[PDB]
This record gives C-alpha cells, structure tokens and sequence, in this order.
C-alpha cells in the first residue's frame, strides 16, 4: 500500500542503530524533520521499526487487540527470566489472568499496609546510612537499595525477607537480568543458540524456586506448630485459581514474583532519583517548598490518606520526572496484521514502536520539553505516555508511584539536598532502563 516513508540507511546491516545509540531523541527527531512525518519507518540491523511519533496518533499503537499488535514476539529474550508459560511467554489469555492475579496483589485495600511498611523500610535507611549532620552519598544508588527494601517489605511476609533479604534478591535478579540479550529482539537468532547466558539466568531462577518452596514448607510447619499464618504476595498467589480450574504453579508464582521485581525495581528508583534532583536544584525551590508544604501537617507515621489522597503534588513531579526523562525508552509491539495509521500502512511483520521520549518531547504537546515542570500539563491529550496506554497499560503505576511519594515525604521531611554539580544530571541511554548517569548523582544531605 502506502507505507511510511524510510530513513535513508547509509551505512548497511547496522543500520541506524549507532546514529540511534548516540542520540536517541537528537536522532529521531532529525527523521521526523526530514521525512516531513511523525510516522516514519527506520531500520535495525535490517529490521524495519516503525515509530509512531506524533502524539495525536498514540491510540493506534496502544488500542489495536493483541491480536494485531502483540508484544510477545518482543520479550522472547526474557523468556528465560519468565519462564515457560509465565507473562508474554503464555497465550495471551493465560497472561491476562495472571497479571488480573497479579493486580490483586497490588489492590488498593493491600495499601494500607504498604504506606507504613515502605515508611518504616525508609526511616532504616536513612537512619543507618544518612547518620551524620551532613555527608556525600550517591543518591541513585541509595534510592534503588530503599525500592528493593521497600518493595520487599510490602510484598514478603518476615519469614521470606529473613531467608532471601534485599541483598540476596538483589544479587539473584542481577543474575538473572545481566544474561539478558535485548538485541536479541533485532536478531532472533541468538535465541536459537548455546550461550553460557541460558544456564546462568536458569541457575538463578532455580535457586529463588527453590528458595520459595522451602518456605511454602516451612510456613506449612509454622501453621502446624502454632497457628502462625504469613499473608503475603506469595501466599496470594499460590491461592490463584485459573478459570480451567487449575492452581498457579510454583513455577508459574516464581516467575511472576521475577517480571514483578524486573518491572518494579529500576524504574520506580529512577523515578525517585530523577524527581529528588530535581526538587534539590536551586531552580526549583518553588516546588520544593510546595513539597514541603503540601507534606507540612503529615504525622510522623504517614497513613493511607496521606499519601494517597494527600499528595496530588508529590505525584505531579514523580510524573512529570518521568515525562521528562522516561525510563522506558520505546515500547515495541509486532504487526501481526497491516494496520493503517495516519495516511499509512503499517505492514504486517514489522516492528512497530511508540517512543515515549520522542512522544514527550514533542514542542505542541509539552513545550519547553528539557524544563522540568511539575505544573504543566500535556497538551495533546493522550501525549504522556510514561505509563502506557490501553492493552498493555502498567499494572504497578499505583505501587510504583506509592513508593515515590513516601520515599519524597520522608526524605524531605528530615533531609535537605545539595547537588554537587551545577545541572541536574544527563541521562545515561545505554541501559535498558534509563535513569540519571549513576557518576552524576552523588549529592550532599543535610539533616534538617
Ligand atoms: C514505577 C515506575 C514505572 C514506570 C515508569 C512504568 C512504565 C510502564 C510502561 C511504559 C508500560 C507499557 C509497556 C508497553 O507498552 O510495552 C508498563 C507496562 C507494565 N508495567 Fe510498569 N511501570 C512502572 C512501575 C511498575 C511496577 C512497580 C510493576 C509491577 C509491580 C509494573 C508492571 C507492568 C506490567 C505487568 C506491564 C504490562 C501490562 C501488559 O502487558 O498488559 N510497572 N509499565
Ligand atoms: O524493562 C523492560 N520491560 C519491563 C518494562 N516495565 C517496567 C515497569 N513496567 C514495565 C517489563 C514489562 C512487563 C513485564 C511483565 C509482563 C507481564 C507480566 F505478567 C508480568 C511482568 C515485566 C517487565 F520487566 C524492557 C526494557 C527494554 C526492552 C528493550 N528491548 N529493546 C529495547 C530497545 C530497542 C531499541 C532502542 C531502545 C530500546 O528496549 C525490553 C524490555
């Protein structure tokens, strides 16, 4: 038919991967000026991606049903982490039961244990690692440990945190996530071949399984010994019943507490570093006293309203941290069908992209793009795409965004910030989640 119109490729095989990895925005934004289009096709290592860059077209990347567009075909790398028969390597409506199963284990009536178990993990660290008047620490790393502390203690009973602790976790999903091969995507060959990477993310996965069994049995002796009962993600999610019938699987329950940790871990501290460097910049000492405002008659011990009803404006500069510098940098679906989008078709078997990045910087939906605005708001609707959209829209959001507004409450409360450079750091696009460059985030605290 009509098909978007190609980036030239000047350098074969590659493709625009290297322009791409140079400047993801710099260089998309020169497609879209020079195609005349924000639908335009590139290509990597010879696989057509087509980028839906203009925001006023959004709903046709996120609302086609799987049947159309299906990222499955895009996590085949992770299927080694998932494993077989959990999350994008199910059949689809197997998947969608599992994430109903998972939701469940993040409905707000849980959160009214989640505020002070975050509260109490943060106030710990704080307490351990933030200990003199003022001191140097590297704020992308203390925010990521306070995610993995905090995520762990809302959704592991006791029992499961002394066995696995935050460290031991953490070493199990680095595991795990360093024998990914997200190039994978471009080059499905590499899932076919031996690589020493297979056998390490299956030691990895094989021990936490194992891990977890041995305290399903234990817990079953605790019940047996006194009446002991832990209520937890993983208690939930054993209790899971498909409509066939059949229960969840350990195996199944072990993979989905592994997509859950993937999902939630680097993306919910990116969203806190960003948005704590952001408050702490002398620019924006406007926000920073509308923070501290808006926190200034909390208890000590933050409660369900607080947090949740009570912080409207916490929660604009967690989103708009995430507007600004999103750390996700383009969502992926393959066309399984031709599908028209704007004057185009787009071809079955391609790539088909949204960029949130692109999205978020485009000049009539967010003007000034770099300038990081918590009081603004899109305007295109639909353009702010930190979270998705439609079939595949973030189930953690809520959770995620529980954990940044406490962590910033708690933290500004007892702490003052000094960045010690004189902008706020660059983003580092050479992960798979892009956060602040790691090197660019020490800061000062000042106990207040
Ligand atoms: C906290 C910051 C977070 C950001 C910025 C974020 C961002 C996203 C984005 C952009 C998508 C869309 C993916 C796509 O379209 O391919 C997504 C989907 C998803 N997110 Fe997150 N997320 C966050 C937190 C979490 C947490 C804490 C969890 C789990 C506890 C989670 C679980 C998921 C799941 C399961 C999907 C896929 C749903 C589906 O395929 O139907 N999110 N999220
Ligand atoms: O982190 C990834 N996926 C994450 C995204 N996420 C994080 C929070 N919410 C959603 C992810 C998504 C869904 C799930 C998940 C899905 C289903 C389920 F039942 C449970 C969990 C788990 C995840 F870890 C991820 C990131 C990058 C990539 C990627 N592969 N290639 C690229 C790429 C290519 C070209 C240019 C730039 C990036 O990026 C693939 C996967």
């Amino acid at each position: 038919g009509k098909l978007p119109p190609v980036y030239p490729v000047t350098v074969p095989i590659l493709g625009h991967i290297i322009q791409f990895g140079k400047s993801p925005l710099g260089f998309m934004q020169e497609c879209k000026r020079q195609l005349k289009s924000g639908i335009f096709t590139i290509n990597i290592v010879g696989k057509r991606v087509t980028i839906v860059g203009d925001p006023h077209e959004h709903s046709r990347f996120f609302l086609p049903r799987n049947e159309v567009l299906s990222p499955r075909e895009v996590y085949s790398f992770m299927v080694p982490v998932f494993g077989e028969g959990v999350a994008y390597a199910a059949p689809y409506p197997r998947m969608r039961e599992q994430l109903n199963f998972l939701a469940e284990e993040l409905t707000i009536a849980k959160f009214q244990n989640f505020v002070p178990a975050i509260q109490h993990e943060v106030r710990k660290f704080m307490a351990a690692n933030w200990d003199k008047d003022e001191g140097e620490i590297n704020l992308l790393e203390d925010c990521s440990t306070m995610i993995i502390n905090t995520a762990c203690q809302c959704l592991f009973g006791e029992d499961l945190r002394k066995r696995l602790d935050a460290r031991r976790f953490a070493q199990l999903l680095a595991k795990m996530e360093s024998s990914l091969i997200p190039a994978a995507v471009f080059l499905p060959i590499l899932l076919k071949l031996p690589l020493p990477q297979s056998a390490r993310c299956h030691e990895a996965r094989t021990e936490l399984q194992k891990i977890l069994s041995e305290i399903i049995i234990a817990r079953k002796e605790e019940e047996v010994n006194k009446d002991s009962s832990t209520s937890d993600l993983l208690s939930g999610l054993l209790s899971a019943v498909y409509r066939d019938g059949t229960p969840m699987s350990l195996h199944e329950v072990c993979g989905m507490i592994v997509a859950a940790m993937f999902a939630g871990q680097h993306t919910s501290s990116i969203t806190t570093t960003w948005s704590m460097l952001h408050l702490m910049h002398p620019a924006n000492v406007k926000h920073l006293e509308a923070l501290r405002k808006e926190i200034e008659e909390f208890p000590a011990q933050l409660n369900y309203n607080n947090v949740m009803d009570e912080m409207p404006f916490a929660e604009r500069c967690a989103r708009e941290s995430i507007r600004r510098d999103p750390p996700l940098l383009m969502l992926m679906r393959k066309v399984m069908a031709d599908v028209k989008v704007g004057s185009y078709v787009v071809p079955k078997g391609d790539i088909i992209a949204c960029s949130p990045l692109l999205s978020h910087h485009d000049e009539e939906a967010f003007p000034e793009p770099r300038r990081w605005d918590p009081e603004r708001d899109e305007k295109v609707e639909g353009a702010f795409i930190g979270f998705g959209a439609g079939v595949h829209k973030c189930i953690g959001q809520k959770f995620g965004l529980l954990q940044v507004k406490t962590i910033l409450a708690t933290a500004f409360r007892s702490y003052d910030f000094q960045l010690l450079r004189d902008e706020v750091p660059d983003p580092d696009y050479h992960t798979m989640v892009v956060g602040p460059t790691a090197s660019q985030c020490r800061v000062k605290y000042i106990r207040r």
